[PDB]
């Protein structure tokens, strides 16, 4: 089997992504967030405290003739940026683009955070990493994908996520395409049960290439690309009046400027980020400061290659008995 699906900003500067999952008989749509950097399907809910539920779409397991209670199970997490949420877990019938999980666990939030009430466009989040992350306890639950693995064409998901446009998550087959030349493929740790890999290095606008270790994880429910604080310092200084804002938390620039591309290596292959890529826009509203869109992860303890890297590649998620990586210029 296969499934495809797009997956739409939710917003005009790419703050995230939003994919459209059927839950539940008759089927229940909700816009869930894909990340692959966590390993929970949870949604708002009928349980959801009334007051945390502000114009996002519910899931009510009561009018799901498949939805099955899984007894006493709970579930809680929190993410890298501060946001939080936690429920009670069913099981029921989930698909994604034409392919479809029975028994999937859906994690029914009672509580989400701030953060999450006040973004209205997302639903919930579909976790894609790997399943020793999921947060259910005590019998913790598979990912979408680790359920569907063994019924795929082959056990891999594609992301192909747009700058400003819609772009596609794909389960099951490589869509050769969607990309121009070859896919690198290149080595994944999961002992932190991340997809993280090492890239070999960087470049910054039409400079030298820097060969350098970089590890660090491919993340598409992060918005942007953290990396060390070497690497980020290089590349704010080739932009002119650039500098690191305490007050606003990372690198700020001149919303006059025009960037520098950002490029980073995959074995011997390399991946070039438009330097429009990395405009976030004003600090605030009618602010002439913008928001860069590569920040320093000397906080984290881990470098990410979220929104801003991944959509400036085809990027291949392969789930063979050892997996691995793989990116393409597009």
């Amino acid at each position: 089997s296969t499934g495809s699906a797009t997956t739409t900003p939710i917003d005009s500067l790419d703050d995230a992504y939003i994919t459209p999952v059927q839950i539940g008989t008759p089927a229940q749509t909700l816009n869930l967030d894909f990340d692959t950097g966590s390993s929970d399907l949870w949604v708002f809910s009928s349980e959801t405290t009334a007051s945390e539920v502000d114009g996002q779409t519910i899931y009510t397991p009561s009018k799901s003739t498949t939805a099955k209670l899984l007894s006493g199970a709970t579930w809680s997490i929190s993410y890298g940026d501060g946001s939080s949420s936690s429920g009670d877990v069913y099981t029921d019938t989930v698909s994604v683009g034409g392919l479809t999980v029975t028994g999937q666990a859906v994690e029914s939030a009672k509580k989400v955070s701030s953060s999450f009430t006040e973004d209205s466009t997302i639903d919930g989040l579909l976790g894609l990493a790997f399943s020793t992350l999921n947060t259910v306890s005590p019998t913790q639950q598979k990912t979408f994908f680790d359920n569907a693995k063994a019924s795929l064409d082959s056990p891999v998901f594609t992301a192909d996520l747009g700058y400003h446009a819609p772009g596609t998550y794909n389960f099951g087959f490589i869509d050769t395409t969607a990309y121009t030349g070859s896919i690198t493929y290149t080595a994944v740790s999961t002992k932190q049960g991340f997809w993280e890999w090492t890239s070999t290095g960087y470049a910054v606008g039409s400079g030298t290439f820097k060969s350098t270790s970089i590890d660090g994880i491919a993340d598409t429910g992060t918005t942007l690309l953290y990396l060390p604080a070497t690497v980020v310092s290089a590349y704010w200084a080739q932009v002119s009046g650039a500098k690191s804002s305490s007050s606003v938390g990372g690198y700020v620039f001149p919303c006059s400027a025009t960037l520098p591309s950002f490029t980073f290596g995959v074995g011997s292959a390399r991946i070039v980020i438009p330097g429009d890529y990395i405009d976030f826009g004003p600090i605030s509203t009618g602010s002439s400061s913008c928001f860069g869109g590569i920040q320093s992860s000397a906080g984290i303890g881990i470098n990410i290659f979220g929104d801003v890297a991944l959509k400036a590649a085809f990027v291949v998620f392969n789930g063979a008995t050892t997996p691995t990586l793989g990116f393409a210029s597009k």
